[PDB]
């Protein structure tokens, strides 16, 4: 059913919430496909999750650029490394079974929750103060 439930703990800027909430929906879509043992759906969902994550990162990075956020550089490198990691995980799915999918999801969750609560939260005050929403 649901692997990760959204919490007010993850809240940030309103437009950022809609995106993180979407990433969470993808994690839940992927988990469900694993529960069903449907590896084709899993690979499909994973691909879209990855792609969306990349666009989400780009949106955040555009905000960093537009509002001259002092930590744009480091945050960008953080996003950059996760993408490589995701691309790596992606390969494990070709021959993987529902089991490997569960390991991946736990990895995805592990990274996503930590990143949102620890990394993305750093930019909230800074951007709200400059009228971003
Ligand atoms: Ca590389
Ligand atoms: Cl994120």
């Amino acid at each position: 059913d649901v692997l990760v439930k959204w919490s007010e703990d993850l809240a940030n800027l309103p437009s950022i919430d809609t995106q993180h909430k979407r990433l969470v929906d993808y994690i839940n879509d992927l988990y469900r496909a694993a529960r069903r043992r449907d590896m084709d759906k899993a690979r499909e969902v994973f691909d879209a999750l990855k792609n969306y994550a990349v666009e989400h990162f780009g949106y955040e990075e555009r905000l960093f650029a537009d509002y001259a956020y002092p930590e744009a550089t480091r945050h960008k490198e953080i996003h950059r490394r996760f993408v490589e990691t995701v691309l790596k995980w992606e390969k494990q799915l070709a021959a993987g079974d529902p089991e490997v999918v569960m390991t991946t999801l736990r990895g995805l969750v592990d990274w996503l929750v930590n990143h949102i609560m620890k990394e993305d939260k750093k930019y909230e005050a800074y951007l709200r103060e400059r009228g971003v929403s």
